[PDB]
Order: C-alpha cells, then structure tokens, then sequence
C-alpha cells in the first residue's frame, strides 16, 4: 500500500487504476503547512486502485493508493 505522511489535503493526484508508479516517481501532491509538497511513490507497481482524489482530506499514514505488487 502506499499512503499519505502527514495532515493536509491532497492538492493533487497523477494516478488511475492500471497505471504503473516507480520508487520515488512523484504520485500525487499535499497542501498543508501553507505550501505544497510532493508525494512519491514507497515502492514501484502497477496501480490496482486509488484511496483518494484531488483536494480530499488525508492525515499521517491515511492511505493513497493500491497495488498489483503490494506485497502478494
């Protein structure tokens, strides 16, 4: 799984199902702190479904997205 690291909400996402991510791409971004900070990728998958879209609420460890890797 992939998730969100800290309180914001999440500026943007670059992400679908069937999409394929890489460690460290960018996947989505986070406004909070009155900046935005990009969110990158823990692991490399193809993307089996999305937890979020852009401007929803999400929190430390609150989660972004799914695999087809995630640990199967």
């Amino acid at each position: 799984t992939v998730s969100i690291q800290m309180a914001g909400n999440l500026w943007k996402v670059h992400v679908k199902a069937g999409d394929q991510i890489e460690k460290g791409q960018e996947v989505a971004i986070l406004e909070s702190m009155k900046m935005e900070i990009p969110i990158v990728a823990d692991r490399s998958g193809i993307v089996k479904e999305v937890k979020k879209k852009e401007g929803d609420f999400v929190n430390e460890g609150d989660v972004l997205l799914e695999l087809s890797n995630s640990t199967q």
